[PDB]
């Protein structure tokens, strides 16, 4: 059994706790915590590629991508390995986050120990968006709180 | 990984940003950057077990000591293999760090990608202190600034 977590913080009011359990090796990693102080409605919710904080969540890169896949949702074949979806918050900001996720893992080429994790601005349009950026990036918008994700007890 | 980054925080403001360098899997690791906001003199250094910010640098729980050894100096056989000694502080609260290690890793068993690396309110003794407690934390004391180790580009 594995387990990493993340503090998420970023330069205005949004702040986080995400836990991660992967019973085992290449089984589903379970994602749960909160996430408050954003707006109504959804935000994008993904790992991206470096564990990199020098300048802010900037400094983190794209999505983690080691398949060189085109962007999507979690429910896709076509993803990023760091494609989580959307985290929904409430009219209070805040975000309960209870996610299921077969793709990432906590060991291997998969693993994302050590990588940084973003929520975003706007919603993630898991790659069904009408424009090029969709296939990117989902058209997330702004980085609003980020973490690296660490080995937990 | 050939790569990590650390950016430390804590209270001072103490800020620091570290960086590691592991050309070969089997080479150490070059460990430099900075850290300000402290006071003149010795400040413990170490990598810690857990990459787990939840409540703050608290926890991250004790040194990353993988293989079950007693607290020493970088330069022992005998110590943790988060054990990296002090970094020293001028009178403008500078400490510029240059370490190469031979026992922290950027992958295997010994990997700190993920992992907290803390700076301490106090001086490590290396496990050379004249108590019980100096062949376990080295008397380094409290925790002024810490950060998840995260995988560079
Ligand atoms: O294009 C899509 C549409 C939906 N989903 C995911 O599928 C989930 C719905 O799964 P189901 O309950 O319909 O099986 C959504 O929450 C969303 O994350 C995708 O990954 N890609
Ligand atoms: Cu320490
Ligand atoms: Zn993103
Ligand atoms: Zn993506
Ligand atoms: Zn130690």
């Amino acid at each position: 059994a594995t387990k990493a977590v993340c503090v998420l913080k970023g330069d205005g009011p949004v702040q986080g706790i995400i836990n991660f359990e992967q019973k085992e090796s290449n089984g589903p990693v379970k994602v749960w915590g909160s996430i408050k102080g954003v707006t109504e409605g959804l935000h994008g919710f993904h790992v991206h590629e470096f564990g990199d904080n020098t300048a802010g969540c900037t400094s983190a890169g794209p999505h983690f991508n080691p398949l060189s896949r085109k962007h999507g949702g979690p429910k896709d074949e076509e993803r990023h390995v760091g494609d989580l979806g959307n985290v929904t918050a409430d009219k209070d900001g805040v975000a309960d986050v209870s996610i299921e996720d077969s793709v990432i893992s906590l060991s291997g080429d998969h693993c994302i120990i050590g990588r940084t994790l973003v929520v975003h601005e706007k919603a993630d349009d898991l790659g069904k968006g009408g424009n090029e950026e969709s296939t990117k990036t989902g058209n997330a918008g702004s980085r609003l709180a980020c973490g690296v994700i660490g080995i937990a007890q």
